């Protein structure tokens, strides 16, 4: 029980499903969620986590980096804990990146998503955040979003010949 | 045995060429090549795109394989320029792997049954009928020749994920 949460791995029926709402900020139970989400994506050089990838169902999810090891190229996003979310686009203009996740260990896939979104939700103490991302931050946010409805990358793409091993695509 | 391309590879996304000329040294070799690589991979089937030669040949079959481990026996077969023409619409879901795509398995629709035509390697032809788990390889193997890999074939990826979260008995 002290030791660091596993990540699911694709396959898993939890990283199917629809999270539930926190409707409890400040409290201990979320604090230690919080605590061992961190732990768990730090140990992975991951730059986000959702909740559902540590068996927990909840709409949890943490961002954010200076310098990444398996995004060498994206720049800084701001360490961020995300309750409850809404992603608002702000146009419908996309961007087609690469995408990988602790989920899907190994492989890398191109992936479109909004490139100017809006977000809200509110930190572990119960405090709004309201922000304005694009590239890389708005790409991190939509991805993990997509966890607390039970979509995994490989759902968001069409054109598989833009899919394989990480050490094959990027030797 | 020769190295398994993985996915991701441009070479396994390419159209392969007819093979032109039969029982040649270079055709039965291979051949050869290919069957040491699948069974060392305990492959129920290698298509010659997966180690880098663009050439329509595929292998498949056993008796027993432990990847699949609840597939009847498939009858060991070298089958060159192939040509599949359904029996029927009728179309089933089944678990597929790669050794192009290790670790995972999806589930893929297929033909329930098929009518397939080809060659050996001395240029004898091949006419046959298959069902299940058999007309299901040989339509595997058959997409590697025109740059097909089972994730594009796959429809519902919530049916896709690493083989031994979705079989923890393996
Ligand atoms: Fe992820
Ligand atoms: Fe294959």
């Amino acid at each position: 029980h002290h030791m660091i949460r596993e990540i699911l791995k694709m396959g898993d029926p939890r990283l199917l499903r629809i999270a539930d709402p926190v409707d409890h900020f400040d409290t201990p139970e979320l604090h230690e969620l919080v605590k061992d989400m961190f732990e768990t994506m730090h140990d992975a050089n991951g730059a986000g986590l959702a909740a559902p990838q540590i068996g927990v169902n909840l709409q949890v999810v943490i961002f954010g980096f200076g310098h990444n090891e398996r995004y060498p190229d994206a720049p800084p996003v701001p360490e961020t804990v995300l309750i409850n979310p809404t992603i608002t686009p702000v146009s419908q203009d996309m961007e087609e990146g690469w995408e990988g996740c602790l989920s899907v260990p190994g492989l890398r896939g191109a992936v479109s998503r909004f490139s100017m979104i809006k977000y809200h939700g509110f930190d572990q103490y119960g405090k709004p955040i309201d922000r304005v991302a694009e590239g890389f931050h708005a790409r991190v946010v939509q991805h993990e979003c997509d966890h607390l409805i039970g979509k995994l990358y490989p759902m968001r793409i069409n054109d598989f010949a833009k899919f394989g091993f990480t050490e094959v695509l990027f030797p």
